[PDB]
């Protein structure tokens, strides 16, 4: 299809079009990307991802068209600690993508250790909400919580300082305009606190014509829940 | 997802989200439901169907909601014979639906001979464009080409006279309003000729909560091409 859209105001237990990978599962009408115990508390060493089953036509070589897409979602992070880790990310990748071996903790379940910073060895575009930046383990991160745009590497091509608020939902809007090639990210808390980051990228030189979209989250030695509360997505192939 | 929509203005050969059954295949940016030889001419004894891969949430028992959906599509039929057969149908059925054994010809690839008229043995809602009505073989049909609404039986709960026009595209809009429970069908030819038929049906008592949507066509002894040219579909769960 030239156009595709779907909306999940909430996440009921009976899902049919979601691919669950790792520890991801539905609980209380929301997607818990990372594992939790019987009482709902986060645990260490856990990775989980979800992808929508239908493939998205991102660009078409024959017609020279590229899709304009918009992804709106909200999530909340909770932790008995304060140094919650490691973060959640919205990502776009080839349809057969699976959790790479040893991609836990700071790699967010998106990259393999040996190639995490090798741009010619990956095919992924992601928007990360990174809460852990210890310079000994996450050597690629700026020294503060941040939202970043990742293009084939865990070392973001662009970041903006961000504030982690335990238990508060963050509303996010990610848009890609093929005309200007800008990937824009706008995140806001209910009180109006806003964060923005953008970057120019030609998706055609990074990803295949057909892709899958979804979310990934992980917790290494430090932990927190990564609760995806709602998600809507729309893509339309356009001539520019 | 509570809402889902997709649009195929045309059908490029590079498809990823369509389930092809029987002889259905893409040719010249269109879906040829029934088999055609190397010259593009229709042949006898063929059946084909296509379904969108993602499942549609038609209704939700827990929330007491039912979907409002709209399906817009265009197709054309062509045959050198004076009595092209058998017809094409837009249908909604359980996700695991497959072509029934011996469902060729007048059964349109939708029903098995032994239960074709047993409403308690089927789970399907279809809108058929039936061009073959020989009273000796298709005993259930009115004696003329027709558009019919089928609910668990090849014997339409309702039909209206229709004119078959060789090689001319028919544009159709099928809508279902959960508030009135009306399934409306409006079909038009490019010269303004219009056909309309409506039927009241509670989809909750006929189909499961999750379904798949698609098209089916067949040719028995008589034949014609059944070419699906475009298709857009949208569904959203609403409070009833
Ligand atoms: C100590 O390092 C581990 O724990 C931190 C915090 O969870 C992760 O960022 C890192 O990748 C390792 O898994
Ligand atoms: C003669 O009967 C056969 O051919 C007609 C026309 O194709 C079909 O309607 C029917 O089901 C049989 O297959
Ligand atoms: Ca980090
Ligand atoms: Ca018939
Ligand atoms: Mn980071
Ligand atoms: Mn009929």
């Amino acid at each position: 299809q030239d156009s595709l859209s779907f909306g999940f105001p909430t996440f009921p237990s009976d899902q049919k079009n979601l691919i669950f990978q790792g520890d991801a599962q539905i609980k209380n009408n929301a997607v818990q990307l990372t594992k939790t115990d019987s009482n709902g508390n986060p645990v260490a060493s856990t990775v989980g991802r979800i992808l929508f089953s239908a493939q998205v036509h991102l660009w078409e070589k024959s017609s020279s068209r590229v899709a304009n897409f918009q992804s709106q979602f909200s999530f909340s992070l909770k932790s008995p600690l304060s140094n919650g880790a490691d973060g959640i990310a919205f990502f776009i990748a080839p349809p057969d993508t699976t959790i790479p071996s040893g991609s836990g903790g700071g790699l967010l379940g998106l990259f393999a250790p040996g190639t995490a910073q090798n741009t010619s060895a990956n095919q992924v575009i992601a928007v990360e909400f990174d809460t852990f930046y210890a310079q000994d383990s996450n050597t690629w991160d700026p020294n503060y919580p941040h939202i970043g745009i990742d293009v084939n590497s865990i070392r973001s091509v662009k970041t903006v300082k961000w504030d982690r608020r335990d238990g508060q939902s963050l509303n996010v809007l990610v848009t890609f305009n093929p005309s200007t090639r800008n990937l824009d990210v706008v995140a806001t808390y209910s009180d109006g606190t806003r964060y923005e980051v953008s970057y120019e990228v030609d998706v055609r030189s990074v990803l295949p014509e057909w892709v899958r979209v979804g979310f990934s989250a992980a917790s290494g030695e430090q932990y927190q829940t990564h609760t995806l509360e709602s998600w809507s997505f729309t893509s339309t192939l356009l001539y520019t």
